[PDB]
């Protein structure tokens, strides 16, 4: 598997990444691009001290990076401002990229990938065990239409304005016949709310998606339930980790499909 | 409606009765006559508004016979006991009878062989509680689609069904089966099953009135780290989920034998397949 370079390395995401990286035995190349502002300096993850360098910089560290570790894969969790501009970095230097940053223009990430070639995984959600529950779902859900009609849906949901993954689910539903609008989603905003009802441990109020669907017969005697409960960051960063793995075969396969995202990685099955 | 009337072997059997009650309620026509099962005496039983003439099994024949004169069109729907699977399947074949199929246990390959052979139109499903086959379909879509999506996270399933059911439940090897492809570690051996009435109310949650009828299921999965958590519950109390589906099933067999299909053999992902016809 290729050695990966994590910018930022010092953000929140970035540094989950890296450690996540190095205690599942990737290389962490010793180099990392922080933020406009930001000030260079050396960070440690795991056992690596990392050199991070000012964004600035960006054309220099590169080149000392690809002379190093050719097989370099980058791993982007910066900001949206950055998306864009990262991006068309990447494919005008010929570097193959995990794209985490949410945000910036969509469209136009997507279109300087598959235009310039540049092997890449853009996918603005990586907690791959809850996409590969969305997606069933919806599978699902086409195959068996009006397979729940008459049932009573309740949704409740705690995060940080509705999840994009409830509305996804609730979409899917529908084709199974179930009525249900997008307001009726409970929102759980209150913390007391959010540890009582939910059971959010003390730590993860500021960092959880934890959301319940409860299917019901309108005689009352067929209970359905289905719960994803995300604590922090580790299902993001475990998700990377099997991007850059997957990634990293594709380029070693010299595979003519070049842009990928996280349902092409999870049909590529386990890797460690 | 122009539905089939519906023939249902045993009425007096728990899922029998509960089938033939709602198939009644929903409009259909049901059969005055049911086969019972060795050492039942014949006997007369009110199911809706009808009164069915119940019938010892060894006058299977003649009880048959005077069904087909009287209502040619019949299927005929099946929840007796797995000691009567093959031979009644191998009997409905030989009559050319179409039948719906619940029972569980016999030899299930025979039984759909015999069906696929003798070109019965036939629904033969262990699990007619459609919505439930729904979510099993939906974990073998997981896997199949998604391999190994799971590797690493821990596996419990726990499950509760009323005392006498004394072995674990067919579909909960079936997810099973599925979660192992999706890279979970896991022998059927290792599934809780709860059959003590107290632990079923206080732990599963089952009402006192349904301890005697209740199939409860509850699967965790988990990372190694515990900051990711899943869990799929479905829990039915008494039989009407059963009966229902078997009534959908009847409507959509129905109508497969009236279009004069190609196709015979179905199962519930089939009928799943067709849509709501209700
Ligand atoms: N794909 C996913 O599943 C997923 C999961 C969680 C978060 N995110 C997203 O990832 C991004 C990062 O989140 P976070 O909490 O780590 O943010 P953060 O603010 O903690 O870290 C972002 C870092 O990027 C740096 N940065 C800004 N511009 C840069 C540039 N041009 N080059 C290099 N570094 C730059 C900043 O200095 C900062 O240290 C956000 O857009 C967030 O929404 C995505
Ligand atoms: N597919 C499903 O959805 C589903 C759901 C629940 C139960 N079941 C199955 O249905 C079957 C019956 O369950 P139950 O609780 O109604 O059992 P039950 O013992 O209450 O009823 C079964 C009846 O079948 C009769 N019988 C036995 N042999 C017969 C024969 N040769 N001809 C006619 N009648 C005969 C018995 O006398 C008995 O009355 C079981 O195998 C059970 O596992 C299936
Ligand atoms: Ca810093």
């Amino acid at each position: 598997a290729a050695p990966v370079m994590v910018n930022d390395c010092t953000g929140k995401v970035g540094q989950a990444v890296a450690e996540a990286a190095v205690a599942a035995g990737l290389r962490l190349v010793p180099l990392s691009l922080t933020g406009p502002g930001r000030g260079g300096k050396r960070v440690v993850i795991g056992n690596v001290e990392v050199d991070v360098r000012e964004v600035s910089e960006r054309e220099d560290v590169v080149k000392e990076v690809i002379t190093e570790y050719p097989n370099v894969i980058v791993v982007d969790y910066t900001l949206p401002a950055a998306v864009n501009d990262n991006a068309e970095f990447y494919c005008k230097q010929g570097l193959p990229f995990v794209m985490g940053t949410t945000g910036g223009d969509r469209e136009k990430l997507l279109d300087v990938a598959r235009k310039s070639g540049t092997y890449s995984i853009i996918a603005p959600q990586m907690g791959k065990q809850v996409v590969a529950f969305v997606a069933a779902m919806e599978i699902m859900a086409k195959q068996f239409p009006g397979a729940f009609s008459g049932y009573t849906l309740q949704v409740t949901e705690s995060h940080q304005d509705v999840s994009g993954t409830a509305l996804a689910v609730i979409s899917s539903l529908r084709k199974l016949g179930l009525d249900f609008k997008d307001e009726q989603v409970e929102l759980v905003r209150d913390p007391k709310e959010q540890m009582t009802r939910m059971g959010v441990p003390e730590q993860h109020l500021n960092g959880h998606a934890f959301h319940t669907y409860k299917i019901i017969s309108p005689d009352g005697t067929v209970f359905f339930e289905f719960k994803h409960n995300v604590c922090g960051r580790s299902i993001y960063a475990q998700g990377t980790v099997d991007a850059v793995l997957f990634l990293s075969k594709k380029i070693q396969e010299k595979s003519e499909k070049r842009l990928y995202n996280m349902i092409d990685v999870l049909e590529g099955g386990s890797m460690r």
